[PDB]
């Protein structure tokens, strides 16, 4: 009579790099890097797989009040990201 079907799956990861700047962590990484244990401390049974995919809810829930100073900080790292970039290029000069 009827019987639909259509799975889905995919995953690809590899390749590495030297002392190169990922891309200047995001204001999120800053708050997470610190709020990466606050949650892990409440869910030590889980991993970043769900922890790092949960903090995103707190970051956004951190309101513009908490993201105000936080993000404002990532606004400076924009330069710091050049510190690790100077070396990266220094390797390919």
């Amino acid at each position: 009579m009827v019987t639909p079907r259509e799975p889905k799956k995919r995953t690809t990861r590899k390749k590495k790099d030297p002392n190169a700047p990922k891309r200047a962590l995001s204001a999120y990484m800053f708050f997470a890097n610190e709020n990466r244990d606050i949650v892990r401390s409440e869910n030590p049974d889980i991993t970043f797989g769900q922890v790092g995919k949960k903090l995103g809810e707190k970051w956004k829930a951190l309101t513009p009040e908490e993201k105000q100073p936080y993000e404002a900080k990532a606004q400076a790292d924009k330069k710091r990201y050049e510190s690790e970039k100077e070396l990266y290029n220094a390797t390919l000069a």
